[PDB]
């Protein structure tokens, strides 16, 4: 009783050795050390010995940090010392309990060196076993929050609207009338256009509760047969005013304004936007797809017997090391490209690139090789002239993994010296280890092995931003928005694991086999509450953001 039966037919599809995961280590390492040695003798090209900044890493203190960077650095690193201990408790539970059970499994008893043994791909359908896959998937949501409202529970003008659309003949007369009549309620303090004004205006109340009302009667989705929308009620000021046709929000601080951007709104700005984010998709599809093609090569009419396959050098180590490259050169796509959209504020742009970067990298990295590598109709022909889940059995992820840790922290230090031609970007760097703690966690319990490397990952960039916070980047504040938008992306990545087992599952057994369901049931309650928190509201108590 096997899967491949390889005896009777000696089939390419049956893998490497190890999944490549040695080789892709040693030259990982290798390529690891030779850029500290590299580093090395580029920090010392300017002007205390050799390996000195090796010891300075763990010396400095925390309130060195603390005093020197300011409060961002600090709940960033927060973030990242919660994620390094949420990895342990989920790398024991993974290595300790998930592998043991995996490797139990009958279906890849021969071929003794496959790094299919431990995945899920090991576990005959209909074993009862299969549950404890589903049942550590929700475990390791309730950890995922429960770790997040630890980091939040550790860590700390609104009267004034932002006015746009009054055409620049408008008077402070009519504008200041109008709110006070066509909502009696209200009583308006100051009422300003703004920088022969362009058509803003800054407009400020006595009442909070009143502003949030007078902000939705311009903009609320709430409908008759006549419009889709609340429609902003008439006065007799609206000669002035054009209310139809303005934009109204609360006021941000001048320096987050682009006093240039926010001239264009409506369809105009979501067809530059719809035809530049186009681009930018259409574009992943042709960097993603070299490491697809150069990692698949389980093809036939010759080049048949297990003998045929490449070296791991060439069908994992190369094809990962290229992905990554991209992977690190995205980020520079998404910031600079961005600034194109034309976003009204500064904040705002920021927020979105944070969230743009992830989502990519997301598809990029995870979703389309996912879809890529799980569309293996090399199991049709061979079955035609469950045992299906991805060649090499994920090992490519593992590998990704492990590209990521040795030679991307080894990158991370050089990304900021120079002098070889003879500031912190928090956004960024946030969406970077989130992109790569979501591939541990997705694979985390279909593939127990990626844990340790996802682990790993985060200790050698967490040293090399203790070290590159405290000593190279300029001593920045930010945005608090961003921080607590970051967790966010971090409930992300568990029902992700969630999804992926219910797509693993529900092509290896029924959508009718209860593991099938159970896993539907867990994750479409999940997302009900998760976004019953985005605008309904109800739920404030729960998930995450505990605040000082
Ligand atoms: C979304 C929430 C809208 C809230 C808001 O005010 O809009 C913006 C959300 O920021 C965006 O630009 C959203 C980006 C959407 C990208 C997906 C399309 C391409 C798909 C590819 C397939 C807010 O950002 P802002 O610049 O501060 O406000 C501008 C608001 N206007 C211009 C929309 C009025
Ligand atoms: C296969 C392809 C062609 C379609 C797959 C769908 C994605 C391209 C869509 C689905 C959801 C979208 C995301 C949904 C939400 C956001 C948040 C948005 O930023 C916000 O914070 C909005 C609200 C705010 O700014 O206050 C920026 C765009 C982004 C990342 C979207 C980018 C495009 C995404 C990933
Ligand atoms: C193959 C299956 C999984 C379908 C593909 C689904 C994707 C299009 C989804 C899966 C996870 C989603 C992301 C998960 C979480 C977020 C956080 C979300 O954050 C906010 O809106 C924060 C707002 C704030 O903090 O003010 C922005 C969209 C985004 C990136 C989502 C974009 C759409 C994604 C990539
Ligand atoms: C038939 C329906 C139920 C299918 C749903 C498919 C997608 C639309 C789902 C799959 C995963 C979901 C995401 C999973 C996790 C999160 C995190 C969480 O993010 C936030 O709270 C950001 C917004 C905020 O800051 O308020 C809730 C929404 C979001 C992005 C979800 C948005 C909707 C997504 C993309």
């Amino acid at each position: 009783d096997y899967c491949y039966s390889a005896r009777i037919r000696s089939t390419v599809l049956q893998g490497l050795p190890f999944g490549g995961v040695p080789t892709v280590l040693a030259l990982d390492f290798m390529c690891f050390l030779a850029l500290l040695f590299l580093f090395s003798i580029l920090r010392k090209v300017a002007w205390n010995g050799f390996c000195s900044w090796l010891t300075a890493i763990f010396r400095i203190k925390d309130d060195e940090i603390r005093d020197k960077c300011g409060g961002d650095a600090v709940h960033y690193l927060s973030f990242q010392r919660h994620i390094i201990g949420l990895l342990v408790v989920v790398g024991v539970l993974s290595v300790g309990i998930v592998l043991p059970v995996n490797f139990s499994g009958d279906l890849l008893e021969n071929n003794a060196y496959s790094f299919g043994r431990t995945t899920i791909a090991n576990l005959k359908s209909g074993n009862n076993l299969l549950w404890l896959h589903t049942s550590f998937a929700f475990l390791y949501l309730l950890l995922t929050v429960y770790s997040m409202r630890r980091h939040t529970s550790k860590m700390r003008v609104k009267r004034t609207l932002f006015i746009n659309g009054i055409s620049k003949y408008a008077e402070s007369e009519k504008i200041k009338k109008h709110f006070e009549e066509a909502y009696p309620n209200c009583t308006v303090l100051e009422a300003r256009p703004c920088y022969k004004p362009l058509g803003m205006a800054f407009v400020t109340f006595h009442n909070e509760t009143i502003t949030a009302i007078i902000l939705k009667d311009f903009n609320v989705c709430k409908c008759q047969g006549c419009t889709c929308r609340g429609e902003p009620r008439a006065s007799s000021c609206s000669e002035a005013l054009h209310i139809s046709n303005w934009t109204v929000t609360y006021a941000p601080d001048p320096q987050n304004i682009y006093w240039e951007h926010l001239s264009i709104r409506g369809f105009i700005w979501w067809l530059r936007c719809l035809v530049i984010n186009v681009v930018l998709f259409i574009l992943l599809f042709f960097l993603t797809t070299p490491a697809i093609i150069i990692t698949t090569m389980d093809k036939f009419n010759v080049t048949k017997p297990v003998e045929y396959l490449n070296n791991p050098i060439i069908t994992q180590f190369f094809p990962t090391l290229l992905l990554w490259c991209f992977s690190a050169l995205l980020p520079t796509i998404v910031y600079y490209s961005a600034f194109f959209e034309a976003h009204w504020t500064r904040s705002g742009e920021n927020r979105t690139t944070m969230h743009k970067c992830y989502t990519f990298l997301i598809f990029m990295v995870l979703l389309l090789p996912s879809l890529g590598l799980s569309s293996l109709d090399l199991f049709f022909r061979w079955l035609f002239d469950e045992c299906v889940f991805l060649p090499d059995n994920g090992a490519f992820f593992v590998n990704y993994v492990i590209a990521s840790a040795f030679i991307g922290n080894a990158m991370d230090l050089l990304r900021i010296p120079g002098l070889l031609m003879y500031e912190f970007q928090f956004g960024a760097a946030y969406a970077w280890m989130m992109c790569v703690f979501t591939v541990v966690m997705t694979y985390s319990i279909t593939c127990p092995i990626i844990v340790p490397f996802g682990l790993m990952y985060m200790l050698l960039k967490h040293l090399v931003d203790r070290y590159n916070l405290y000593y190279a980047y300029l001593p920045a504040k930010l945005d608090k928005k961003i921080h607590s938008g970051a967790v966010n992306q971090v409930v992300a990545a568990p029902i992700l694991c969630l999804f992926w087992l219910l797509f693993f599952s529900t092509m290896r057994t029924g959508f009718l086999a209860p593991t099938s369901m159970f896993t539907f049931v867990v994750l479409v309650i999940t997302i009900v509450i998760c976004l019953c928190h985005v605008c309904f509201g109800h739920f404030k108590y729960l998930s995450a953001h505990n605040y000082k």
